[PDB]
């Protein structure tokens, strides 16, 4: 929404840049004007063949006499027009270079200036300007927004003025040569803009319906794949597939309805567009029979108008490129034009010599850019004598850290002044002030250069002697010399990461070369290892003594030797004096001392599509007919102008043009009929395999065991996304792109045959010219992408050192050296600059070549069409036909290179979708094999079970576990932590087979038992019961599948679960909907329902997995009262964390490191004193 003045955007264009654009926009206009003139000459060539075409057939008497006056007229005329043609081709060759080169020259020259001034403005902002802004967005604003500016002031402006030249020059020639046909062509324009307006209303309203259609099926998949362990446990895998298949059945009915309507729309709009043209051209014929226009003049206007009409659309993208570049330049120039109050690039203010370093802080009130929300300093008074070292202590707020911030004048105070020596700090030059102040911060940062270079960031003029003395004076010389490469080592985020105490020592050496008169140490010892702290502290004590120093830290070891100590309380200075005096005061300082002491040939995806042997042959044969039918429109138009040029006696012409225009409209309706078929057939054939694919995938997905659904690769969202994309992508490959790719090869094929058999060597010439200009058009794009990738790699190195400069900004500005990063960034940009200069010459050469190759191709098209061919007996009506048929059939092949990614993006989406079906699990619930025992009573035998989870085979959960529980008794399961309690329930459900050992139920190993039948005797109840969106009667009846559960049967379970108070209180009762879609209820009711579906199964084994986990107050007392009634009649395994409710259990077992540690009845484990005794004691007391 915000934008820029047009002149201010070009403020960096001067002298040559203003001339480059002037000459560039000039030749661009010359480039555009060249095309409608080329069509104007085409009218004069028609009248030359038309006057001879009328007189040659007018004879029917003399023959050798027509070999004289006619051929001489053709000789002088065709040579004149071919001479003019070769001139136009040389014209477009020059202006197209001038157009693109000059504009790319002005663009490259300016963007180089924009980028430097921008980065200069970034480093010029004061710190308070950075505290309110995001540096990451700013650097991306540097590389992205400047790119948008470059796209707007580049050769696009030349293309824009070239297009308006075609538009103006087209309608000028259109108006002058005849004001009638223009107004007739404009009259059909609202119809063409209205038919394409129905498309923007049909696409935008139907693309939501399909995204609404599958969203109902994808909602089923989401709540299923999220509750996968519940449907697996209850075996509803046939139902949840059936529901998904029922929603797929509706999505395909809405998909074929959209295929019917969208193809009716495309054919009808196409028929309205082509009938509009033919009416405007049949109207053109009606004005030649009246001798009002020439047969060649109708072409001259009908083309210059339509060329200039579409020239509007070809200019619209360049308008958006210029406007986006304007608005992109707003926030950029806003930074450049913004002037700071602090500067630091300014050359102003005093530079005192013989600075003695007497600092004082006078009534300083300050607040960080958070402003009126927080005021961290409410008044202040502090002096530090020259030579002295004052230390600042404080409980919190870190107002201690603010004084170091103000001392470098990173901010100016709200009220009050900070005075170095006697002068106010604002009277001294900012850069010189930061140069007389050395800073060592808590987190030290080293830039990605050598040690000597990071030390060289203290002062640019320095020799290895001073570097050596500096690191030796910080006792940092001993440890770097052992490091290889000596001073030439590397540091940074990338490469040679060092100890914290060593990086700080280099920072101390970096600040030591500064030879500052003032020293600021802000928690440099804090957040550092204790051993290396003394090594750095020795350097800090050796760094002072020659300077006045303010030091801030939470280490009260470094504070004793300070001449004065200062305490803060709420931004107010409270206590000050020597260490001993502050202890006698017994105040804030004394208080803190005591406190701290694979693309491949995939045919089988088409073999599954072979379910429909027809519907394809219908579409293909219908598409090939539609392919063979398009050039016949060019054949009609070739003979509408052909018989009109080859007319002779004019009486028969008027009756013939009516016949051709009628046949055209009969060919158009027969084109509509065949287009709708090839669309509907492919559409329906694509929507049905979408159901087959999503059905077989969702079927195979429910086949995999819990081992697969635990994969971090496969989550519910990533599965629903893999489910939708892969099915829609394969539909596109077999869909419209294939019906079109066969319609087009049939379009060129039926066109090349007609053209070849008509003109001998005429077509053979064009078949030598067209492929070359097509290949030359391709190689230009390859060089375009190569230069684009190269320039992206080169400015990346510049923005990389710009990223380093601005992300570590608060450090560099503290060291000044901003001019250093400016020079570094400038040297980095110099390579893309000289690159951008060559880019203009290359871009201009390639564009001019492809334009000239199109215009010279046109001259050879007629100089050969006339002369050698027309001095023979071959005719002009065919040369028009060959031109239209060949060039249109070639532009139809241009759609093959556009639908190419739709094939690869589908084959990759097909690559995954063929494997996701074929993958077979270790435990497949679909296998009908298994024993299915007849004996009812149920035991459970865990024996020597060692189990690790397949996702994390690191820490084992079960190591030699062994349990046994008889029928009808409760097996309590206590554990220190982890799923060692829960893994038992998962292995009994046989979500996994154990690594070693085995687990039995009736004495049979479940590994050889039937998987589905096994889970059919289990009443699983988990922590958070997930209930699908349906009737609570269905969530209850979900406990027993393969049979419809009676209402009184699902009532019995609801009576059993004590949920009947809700089920009768509801208005709908058992038919109420639950799942946070129709109704919402608390977890206590959700659990009771899950208990109901558990015992609707009438299992012989309950499985209660921390059922009272998320519950509270009386809700626990009523749910536990229901669970306690559910057991005592079945085999039961309860791992509930309420050991008070576990006391009345037939056997309590304590799990330890996967092994069973203690076991026995409650009082038995209470008689023993150990883990279980400690478990019951800890939470009964707490
Ligand atoms: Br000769 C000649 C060629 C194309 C003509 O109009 C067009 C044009 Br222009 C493009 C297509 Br596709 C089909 C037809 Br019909 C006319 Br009118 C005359
Ligand atoms: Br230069 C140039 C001129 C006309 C071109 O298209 C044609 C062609 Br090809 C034939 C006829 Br008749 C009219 C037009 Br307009 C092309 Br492509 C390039």
């Amino acid at each position: 929404k915000p934008a820029v003045s047009v002149l201010t955007m070009f403020r960096y264009a001067g002298w040559l840049d203003r001339l480059y654009m002037l000459v560039g926009t000039l030749a661009a206009i010359i480039h555009g004007v060249a095309l409608p003139l080329m069509m104007l000459i085409f009218g004069d060539m028609t009248d030359s063949f038309a006057s001879v075409g009328q007189v040659s057939k007018q004879s029917t008497q003399m023959s050798e006499a027509d070999k004289r006056a006619m051929f001489a007229k053709l000789e002088e005329e065709m040579t004149t027009y071919a001479y003019y043609y070769t001139g136009i081709g040389a014209g477009v060759l020059i202006v197209a270079y001038i157009q693109v080169s000059f504009w790319c020259l002005a663009a490259g020259r300016q963007i180089h200036k924009i980028r430097q001034k921008f980065f200069h403005a970034i480093m010029n902002q004061e710190i308070g300007w950075f505290d309110v802004h995001d540096v990451g967005e700013l650097n991306t604003r540097l590389t992205d927004d400047v790119s948008k500016i470059n796209e707007g002031i580049g050769d696009k402006i030349g293309m824009f003025f070239q297009a308006m030249a075609t538009f103006f020059g087209g309608f000028i020639i259109g108006f002058t040569r005849g004001w009638k046909l223009t107004l007739v062509i404009l009259a059909i324009s609202p119809v063409l803009g209205l038919s394409a307006g129905i498309w923007a209303k049909i696409l935008s309203s139907f693309t939501d319906k399909e995204l609404h259609a599958y969203a109902k099926a994808g909602a089923v998949a989401e709540e299923v794949l999220a509750a996968i362990r519940t449907v697996i446990a209850f075996g509803g895998q046939k139902k949840e597939l059936e529901r998904y298949n029922n929603n797929l059945e509706e999505a395909k009915r809405l998909g074929i309805k959209k295929a019917i309507t969208a193809n009716i729309s495309m054919g009808a709009a196409f028929l309205l567009i082509y009938a509009s043209y033919a009416l405007a051209f049949w109207y053109g014929t009606s004005l030649v029979i009246s001798k009002e226009y020439s047969i060649g003049q109708v072409l001259t206007v009908f083309f210059s108008v339509l060329i200039g009409a579409f020239s509007v659309g070809q200019a619209s993208p360049n308008i958006e490129a210029f406007a986006n570049a304007r608005g992109a330049a707003y926030e950029v120039f806003k930074i450049i034009d913004n002037k700071p109050s602090i500067d630091s690039f300014s050359k102003s203010g005093h530079k005192p010599d013989n600075i003695q370093g007497n600092l004082e802080f006078k009534n300083i009130h300050f607040s960080y850019p958070s402003r009126k929300e927080v005021q961290i300093l409410k008044g202040l008074n502090l002096k530090v004598k020259s030579g002295q070292t004052v230390a600042l202590v404080g409980n919190s707020g870190c107002g201690k850290s603010t004084t170091v911030q103000l001392m470098q004048r990173l901010y100016d105070p709200l009220d009050g002044m900070v005075s170095i020596d006697g002068q106010d700090i604002r009277t001294i030059n900012v850069r010189y002030l930061r140069e007389i102040i050395g800073v060592v911060s808590q987190e030290p940062v080293l830039f990605a250069t050598t040690i000597a270079e990071n030390i060289r960031y203290g002062r640019e003029d320095v020799t290895m002697d001073e570097i050596e003395k500096a690191v030796k004076e910080a006792n940092a010389y001993d440890f770097i010399m052992k490091l290889p490469h000596q001073f030439d080592t590397l540091v940074g985020e990338r490469g040679a990461q060092l100890s914290g105490g060593q990086k700080q020592r280099i920072a101390i050496a970096r600040a030591l070369v500064r030879n500052p008169k003032i020293l600021l140490l802000d928690e440099a010892t804090s957040a550092l290892d204790t051993e290396s702290e003394a090594v750095v502290q020795a350097a800090l004590d050796k760094a002072r003594e020659g300077r006045t120093t303010i030091v801030i830290a939470h280490r009260l070891s470094t504070v004793r030797n300070a001449d004065v100590i200062a305490g803060f309380d709420g931004g107010v200075i409270v206590e000050q004096g020597n260490h001993d005096e502050l202890m006698r005061e017994k105040g804030i300082y004394f208080k803190l001392v005591m406190t701290q002491t694979p693309p491949a040939s995939f045919w089988r995806i088409l073999k599954l599509n072979s379910t429909e042997w027809p519907y394809f042959v219908v579409g293909i044969f219908c598409a090939i007919i539609n392919g063979g039918l398009q050039p016949a429109f060019s054949v009609i138009a070739s003979k509408v102008v052909g018989v009109f040029t080859n007319g002779g006696p004019p009486e028969t012409q008027r009756q013939n043009s009516n016949l051709f225009s009628l046949l055209f409209l009969i060919l158009g309706i027969i084109s509509f009929i065949t287009f709708f078929l090839q669309g509907f057939t492919f559409g329906k054939a694509g929507e049905i395999l979408t159901k087959r694919l999503r059905y077989m995938v969702f079927k195979s997905m429910l086949r995999q065991d819990v081992s697969w659904f635990d994969d971090p690769k496969n989550t519910t969202g990533a599965l629903t996304t893999r489910l939708a994309n892969d099915a829609a992508q394969v539909k596109g490959a077999t869909g419209s792109r294939l019906a079109v790719i066969f319609q087009n090869i049939a379009n060129l094929g039926t066109g090349i045959i007609i053209s070849l058999i008509y003109g001998w060597q005429l077509t053979l010439l064009l078949l030598a010219i067209v492929p070359i200009i097509a290949i030359a058009g391709v190689v230009e794009m390859k060089m375009l992408s190569g230069q684009a990738l190269k320039d992206k790699k080169e400015l990346e190195g510049s923005g990389k050192i710009a990223t380093e400069a601005i992300e570590n900004f608060r450090t560099v500005v503290s060291l000044t050296r901003e001019q250093k990063f400016e020079t570094m960034y400038a040297q980095s940009l110099q390579i893309p600059y000289r690159n951008a200069m060559k880019k203009a010459h290359v871009f201009g050469i390639t564009f001019s070549f492809t334009q000239a190759m199109m215009y010279f191709s046109y001259a050879a098209a007629f100089r050969f069409g006339a002369y050698l061919v027309t001095q023979q007996l071959m005719t002009f009506e065919n040369v028009l036909l060959v031109f239209s048929a060949i060039v249109f059939g070639a532009m139809a092949v241009g759609q093959v290179s556009s639908f190419a990614p739709d094939y690869a993006k589908a084959t990759v989406s097909a690559s995954h979708i063929i494997r996701i079906i074929e993958k077979t699990p270790e435990i497949d619930s679909y296998s009908t094999q298994g024993l299915k025992p007849n004996m009812l009573e149920g035991n459970v035998q865990f024996s020597g079970v060692v189990f690790n989870y397949p996702t994390r085979p690191s820490i084992p959960v079960l190591q030699g576990l062994s349990l046994e529980v008889k029928k009808g008794q409760t097996l309590a399961l206590v554990g220190s932590s982890g799923c060692g309690k829960s893994t038992v329930v998962q292995l009994l459900e046989r979500f996994y087979d154990p690594m070693a050992g085995s687990v039995f139920l009736d004495g049979k190993e479940i590994k050889q038992l039937n998987v589905q039948w096994l889970r059919a005797q289990l009443g699983i109840v988990s922590q958070e019961p997930i209930l699908f969106d349906c009737s609570i009667a269905e969530n209850i009846a979900y406990g027993d599948n393969s049979r419809v559960v009676s209402y009184e049967e699902i009532v019995r379970a609801a009576k059993e679960a004590n949920i009947h108070q809700f089920i009768d209180s509801l208005p709908d009762k058992y038919n109420t909907r639950v799942g946070d879609k129709g109704t919402q209820l608390s977890g206590g009711q959700k659990q009771r329902i899950a208990i109901a579906r558990a015992l609707v199964r009438q299992p012989h084994i309950l499985l209660l997995d921390e059922a009272t986990s998320a519950l509270d107050t009386e809700s626990e007392k009523v749910v536990q009262e229901a669970l306690d009634k559910a057991r005592e009649g079945r085999t039961c395994i309860v791992i509930a964390h309420r050991l008070s409710t576990i006391q009345n259990a037939d056997l309590i077992v304590v799990i330890q490191n996967g092994k069973v540690k203690e076991h026995g009845t409650h009082q038995q484990l209470l008689a023993q004193k150990g883990i279980y005794f400690s478990m019951v004691s800890v939470q009964a007391g707490a």
